[PDB]
């Protein structure tokens, strides 16, 4: 068992995949080892709370995780923090008030600023639609997820600034590829008019954009993504996609390790009442 532990989401989505190699690679740089641990799926709540659990009660000096939930590993941080572990929240924000209220706390957070995303992803759109403007729907990742709820607010508050824009539908997909395609189909179904969809991330959009061809409309209906995972790159680059706002999960993980290594050799855990360390690593728009 190596130094620190990392547990993400799932190596099923190439985000994650990207942010794996990203600490692995500043794991070499800094000469320390890690073990990185993920859930085979976006829906494996419980298993990636054994996960978590298991790996605290072994001999790691650390752990940066990204909760598949913002609640889901709240009572195994709150262990892991007690036991005098040096914890880093990876990307997807844990609910800190119930962690304070378990006993927890984390030396950092390192994530992008999604309402940013979510505002870059709509402004692209309200510039792309014109003074027509017109109606536009958003495709939401799990509900009370502080990742997606942020990309949701940074659009939704962006489209409403625009008196040409009617955000007419704003849907959970819970992150999932035909789950995206099903609600797409339909908010496609109701609203004859649609313009475009923003979507939380990639994963969906591929999901939204199949809806948008299933439907005989590609390039009539806009479509972005976010995350910039190679499929997506690809499609924006063909026009199944009209664009994805990229993020750089392997600077999120590398950036995250270097604070919990820089954590650990101050050798004691942050104080329950002390405000975490907080990062933000750059999002850039990735257009035809
Ligand atoms: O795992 C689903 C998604 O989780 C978010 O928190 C990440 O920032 C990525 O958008 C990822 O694709």
């Amino acid at each position: 068992a190596a130094e620190y532990a990392v547990v993400l989401k799932t190596l099923s989505n190439p985000f994650w995949v990207d942010m794996k190699k990203g600490i692995e690679d500043e794991a070499k740089t800094l000469g320390v080892s890690v073990d990185i641990f993920a859930s085979p799926s976006e829906g494996d709540f419980q298993s990636q709370l054994q996960l978590f659990e298991d790996l605290s009660n072994k001999k790691y000096k650390g752990i940066a995780f990204a909760p598949l939930s913002s609640v889901n590993l709240v009572m195994p941080v709150a262990r892991a923090w007690q036991k005098g572990l040096y914890l880093v929240n990876l990307d997807e924000k844990i609910d800190m008030d119930n962690l304070k209220k378990a006993g927890g706390n984390v030396e950092g957070f390192v994530t992008t600023d999604n309402v940013a995303v979510g505002a870059k992803g709509a402004d692209f759109i309200i510039n792309k639609l014109g003074a027509e403007g017109g109606e536009v729907a958003i495709i939401e990742g799990k509900a009370g997820n502080a990742s997606g709820e942020a990309r949701r607010n940074g659009a939704t508050e962006a489209f409403k600034k625009a008196n040409q824009i009617k955000l007419v539908a704003s849907q959970p997909a819970d992150w999932d590829r035909i789950k995206a395609l099903d609600v797409a189909t339909n908010v496609l179904q109701r609203n004859p008019n649609l313009k475009a969809f923003y979507c939380a991330n990639d994963t969906m959009a591929m999901g939204v954009a199949q809806a948008v061809a299933n439907a005989g409309k590609i390039g009539k209906v806009l479509v972005v993504g976010t995350d910039g995972i190679p499929e997506a790159r690809k499609m924006v680059e063909a026009g199944q996609m009209t664009a994805t706002v990229a993020q750089n999960p392997a600077d999120i993980g590398a950036t995250g390790l270097k604070l919990m290594v820089d954590a650990a050799k101050t050798g004691k855990v942050i104080p329950l009442e002390k405000t975490p360390e907080f990062k933000l690593v750059d999002s850039i728009l990735v257009t035809k």
